[PDB]
């Protein structure tokens, strides 16, 4: 003592609603599907679940326009169904963070369509209402959906802001009363016993005064430059302040864009801002700046940017850790070999690592039955208004073709990870009895929650023993990290250790065979488990023969 927060050593998983489990058949996951299967995510060691945002919205980016921060959104159930799941969850021991979507609301929230009547009405200021400049918006911020961030409403003849989706118009974070109302609707999930609360682009918060346009360089990197508002952490100490030490909540900030260097601001205990940090540097390690391009990495990369990331913590911050969520490809098809004959072991490759990280690991739905991305052969397979937006920069621009940009986009596409839970091989993987909102992988004939249960050599199978070993190993939860050799492109190995007791954790990277040298003075003592590997090593090994793929966790002496 002090013990660690219950945080720091659990394990959560990220439930996509919406692709988790139908019950009403009208192809879309909700709330009872979820309640449903608790005792599926408890059986498979699960500590806490977060879901995305299952608030009152139009739908035009999946539940991030939220048009009522008090409702729960109609397709997912009635607040009933919401406190159900509540009281469910509760029952086992398991806690629920919800997704905080407060940069930006619908354009259908009341305050929008009170805003936008007039520049006198009293929630004017609740957004971002500029005149255009030289003909044309107020400046060149350009939008992650598309065009302009700027969008005229001739009600006033002023354009008002918009980073996302142009029905997804920021939040006027300078205004005092808005703040206020922004917590109060806090309280409102923190008083009905919610544990956790993800803010979604929380370093966009803050706007930068007067709007000047953004330099060439800057453009190119836009996302960056919009997680430098002056008042971002004045905004976030007072919400802190204000209301999250009224509770005993843990906060976890989505810092989309920010350079790596500024995350300590956000994360250090001592400032009382956030608790935890999703970071993107290491899940977009091989994007290209336009988001939908690839660009060829190697572990070496992987690694030093794991490096990278968990210096950042330091003694104070704390970091989570994800191979894969909502908005990225599917992990084993990312970083791991989704080929056939490899995507098991891959798959539980990298269950190794995400288990045995510093920090608090984030299981996105389906990776621990090995769910790969989608072979989407049109851009109308796609339904999200992402690719429409690429679409509408890069092809009606002429930038691209449409089949470039397919191509392209079919492997980074966040469709990927939004296909339906895979629980079956019955109807549409046992997801819906009805038409699934999004296809089902054709590959759940192979990949699915039942077939994969009962056989204790199944990806699912190695997720849950991994998690057993992390509950009962406190060094590979809060132990410090240590890379063995940043420069290997081949085999991943560190080492995990907490009060004298060390762990190395080995995972090779390449379909084919390695050889490992354990540093020099260190053996390993014993072998906690393997994945892809025909015998584990004998106790005072100094070296390890890998076989494709193999991954392990020793302690060591
Ligand atoms: O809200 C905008 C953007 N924020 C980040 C979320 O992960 C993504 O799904 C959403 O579209
Ligand atoms: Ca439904």
């Amino acid at each position: 003592k002090p013990g660690a927060p219950w945080w720091k050593s659990a394990v959560f998983y990220q439930v996509y609603p919406r692709s988790f489990k139908d019950t009403n058949g009208d192809g879309i996951g909700d709330f009872k599907g979820l309640t449903e299967k608790l005792d599926y995510l408890k059986g498979l060691g699960i500590d806490a679940i977060w879901i995305n945002p299952h608030y009152a919205s139009p739908n035009t980016d999946n539940g991030y326009d939220i048009s009522d921060y008090r409702e729960v959104m109609k397709e997912y159930g009635t607040m009933e169904d919401f406190d159900r799941l509540m009281a469910e969850l509760k029952k086992r021991g398991m806690r629920l963070m919800v997704d905080v979507v407060i940069n930006h609301s619908s354009d259908q929230h009341e305050w929008f369509k009170s805003s936008r009547a007039s520049k006198d009405n009293p929630y004017r200021d609740y957004y971002f209402w500029r005149d255009g400049k030289d003909g044309h918006e107020p400046n060149n911020y350009p939008s992650f959906f598309g065009g302009s961030a700027w969008e005229k409403d001739p009600v006033t003849g002023q354009y008002y802001l918009h980073y996302f989706g142009r029905q997804q118009p920021d939040l006027n974070w300078d205004t005092p009363k808005l703040r206020e109302e922004l917590y109060a609707m806090l309280r409102f999930w923190l008083d009905k016993g919610v544990s956790g609360m993800r803010f979604d682009t929380v370093a966009t918060y803050s706007k930068t005064p007067g709007f000047p346009d953004l330099t060439p360089e800057q453009m190119k990197n836009f996302a960056e430059a919009y997680t430098q508002g002056p008042n971002l952490h004045r905004y976030l100490q007072e919400m802190h302040e204000k209301v999250f030490d009224h509770y005993d909540a843990v906060t976890a900030g989505e810092i989309f864009g920010a350079p790596l260097n500024q995350v300590p601001l956000f994360i250090d205990s001592r400032r009382k801002e956030l608790d935890m940090a999703f970071t993107f540097d290491l899940i977009r390690y091989d994007r290209a700046l336009d988001r939908w391009h690839t660009i060829p990495r190697t572990l070496a990369d992987f690694r030093q940017t794991i490096d990278k990331v968990d210096a950042i913590a330091g003694e104070y911050g704390w970091n989570t850790f994800f191979l894969g969520n909502h908005d990225n490809p599917r992990a084993v098809s990312h970083f791991g070999d989704d080929r056939p004959q490899w995507r098991e072991a891959s798959a539980k490759a990298l269950a190794t690592v995400t288990l045995t990280q510093r920090g608090t690991p984030f299981i996105f739905q389906g990776d621990e039955l090995g769910m790969t991305n989608y072979p989407f052969k049109t851009l109308q397979d796609f339904d999200d208004i992402e690719v429409k937006g690429f679409f509408q920069d890069y092809v009606e621009t002429g930038k691209a073709t449409a089949e470039e940009l397919l191509t392209n986009v079919a492997l980074t596409s966040r469709d990927n990870a939004r296909t339906p839970f895979q629980w079956d091989d019955s109807a549409n993987a046992g997801f819906t009895t009805g038409k699934p909102w999004l296809k089902v992988n054709p590959n759940y004939t192979e990949i699915n929650a039942a077939r994969e249960i009962g056989d204790p050599k199944s990806v699912y199978s190695f997720y849950r023993n991994l998690i057993s070993i992390r509950h009962e190993t406190p060094a590979l939860s809060t132990g410090s990290y240590r890379d063995i050799d940043p420069s290997n492109a081949d085999v991943y190995a560190y080492t995990r250790s907490q009060d004298g007791e060390t762990y190395l954790v080995v995972v090779n990277f390449k379909a084919e065979p390695r050889s490992f040298t354990l540093p020099d003075g260190m053996h390993i003592a014993e072998t906690l488990i393997e994945s892809s590997s025909p015998a584990a090593p004998a106790a005072g090994a100094a070296s390890l023969e890998l076989q494709p793929w193999q991954s392990g966790i020793y302690k060591v002496k």
